[PDB]
């Protein structure tokens, strides 16, 4: 289980849907994937050695996205999906572009980051709402079996990942825009000295700083929430979710900057 609040018992079962296991893909930073822009600095037409929170090159990404329809498997709310946060993670996220009456809509998995997922501790949550990325850090009463929905196409169940009837205490609450038309989003989430840090990019590969947040407590787990939808499958539209993650660590990279300050290449 993620939290411990019994939000519902509707359509829960124990089926091992991952008969083929967690899907994997290989980290390759040679085109600037996994890198981020350094503070407020600009470098031009040059190569820098820099030490930062980066992926290991030639490590695996894991796809932790989980599309459901009606039933939720209890096995989705355990290891290997519930994952140790350590120093941090890098995410490569497919923007699942759907259509209704030729209008475009953007969906992708919510991620939660925390320690015990109980309302006496802060949980960070990052959730898309069709071009608005809502980010919060609050004492959420997380469910046992949290999940989200396709607000665009609809779902066979209502949304529930927390159960707070009155607004919980929050250290942070902001919205950030993202371009609904791009195919990928990239994120770094990491912690140093009890402060959480977030970088993203919705265009290109090198990420840029969103925010930082003092927690005063070590984060220790993260989890990518299942998404339930009447769309997003081979019998209806051949679309897919993907939410690739890999661990960060303190590493030295060569970074190459072009003559307009974009990071074009890197070496581990
Ligand atoms: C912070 O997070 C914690 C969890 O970590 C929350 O604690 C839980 O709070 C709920 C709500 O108060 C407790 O709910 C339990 O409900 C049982 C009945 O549930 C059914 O019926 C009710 C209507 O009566 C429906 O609302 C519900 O949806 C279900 O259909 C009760 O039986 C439970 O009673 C317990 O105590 C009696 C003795 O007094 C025993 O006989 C019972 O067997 C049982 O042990 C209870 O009322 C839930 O139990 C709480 N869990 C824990 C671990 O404490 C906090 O509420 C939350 N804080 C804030 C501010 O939101
Ligand atoms: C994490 C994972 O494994 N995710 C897959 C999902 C689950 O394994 C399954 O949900 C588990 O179920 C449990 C735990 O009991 O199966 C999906 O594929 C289904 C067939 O496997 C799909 O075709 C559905 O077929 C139906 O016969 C039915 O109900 O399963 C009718 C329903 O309308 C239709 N869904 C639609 C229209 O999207 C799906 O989607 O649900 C593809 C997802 O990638
Ligand atoms: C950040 O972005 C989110 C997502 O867009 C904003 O949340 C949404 O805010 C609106 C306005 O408060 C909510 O609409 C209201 O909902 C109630 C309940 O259904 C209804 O009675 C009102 O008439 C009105 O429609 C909306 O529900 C809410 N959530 C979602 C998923 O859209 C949020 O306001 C933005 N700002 C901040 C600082 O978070
Ligand atoms: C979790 O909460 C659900 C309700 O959302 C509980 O299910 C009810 O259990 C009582 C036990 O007396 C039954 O009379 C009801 O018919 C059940 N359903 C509903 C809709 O209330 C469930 O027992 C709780 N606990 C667990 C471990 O699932
Ligand atoms: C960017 O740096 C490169 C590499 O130093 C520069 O390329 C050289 O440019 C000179 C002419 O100024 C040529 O004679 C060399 O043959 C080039 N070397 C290579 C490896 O291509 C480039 O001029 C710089 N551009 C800017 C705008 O700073
Ligand atoms: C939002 O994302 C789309 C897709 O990446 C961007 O569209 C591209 O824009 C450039 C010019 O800036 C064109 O050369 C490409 O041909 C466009 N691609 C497609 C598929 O249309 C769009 O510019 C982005 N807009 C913002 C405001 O970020
Ligand atoms: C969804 O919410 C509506 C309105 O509260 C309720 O009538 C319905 O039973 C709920 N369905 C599920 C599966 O939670
Ligand atoms: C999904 O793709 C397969 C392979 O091309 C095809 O057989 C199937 O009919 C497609 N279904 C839809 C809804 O596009």
């Amino acid at each position: 289980v993620i939290g411990d609040f019994n939000c519902t018992n509707f359509a829960i079962n124990d089926l091992n849907t991952g008969g083929g296991g967690i899907s994997e893909y290989v980290v390759d930073v040679s085109y600037g994937l996994g890198t981020y822009y350094i503070l407020d600095r600009v470098y031009l037409n040059t190569t820098i050695l820099f030490t930062g929170y980066f992926p290991k090159s030639g490590a695996n990404f894991r796809d932790l996205s989980l599309k459901g329809t009606t039933y939720l498997s209890t096995l989705w709310y355990q290891k290997p999906f519930l994952s140790d946060f350590n120093n941090g993670i890098f995410s490569r996220v497919k923007n699942t572009k759907l259509y209704v009456n030729k209008t475009l809509y953007s969906e992708f998995s919510t991620i939660v980051i925390g320690s015990v997922f109980i309302n006496n501790s802060y949980t960070i949550v990052v959730q898309p709402h069709n071009g608005v990325l809502e980010i919060t850090a609050c004492q959420y009463t997380m469910c046992e079996y949290p999940h989200t929905i396709c607000k665009s196409k609809g779902s066979s169940r209502n949304e529930s990942w927390h159960f707070d009837k009155s607004e919980p205490l929050c250290l942070f609450k902001k919205n950030f825009t993202y371009n609904v038309s791009t195919d990928w989003l990239y994120f770094h989430f990491y912690q140093e000295r009890g402060t959480f840090y977030a970088y993203y990019a919705d265009s290109g590969m090198p990420t840029t700083f969103l925010f930082s947040l003092y927690l005063g407590t070590l984060l220790s787990h993260y989890y990518v929430l299942p998404l339930t939808c009447n769309a997003i499958s081979s019998n209806t539209d051949n679309e897919t979710l993907q939410y690739w993650v890999t661990p960060l660590s303190k590493r030295q990279y060569l970074l190459k900057f072009d003559n307009r300050g974009v990071i074009t290449n890197a070496v581990d």
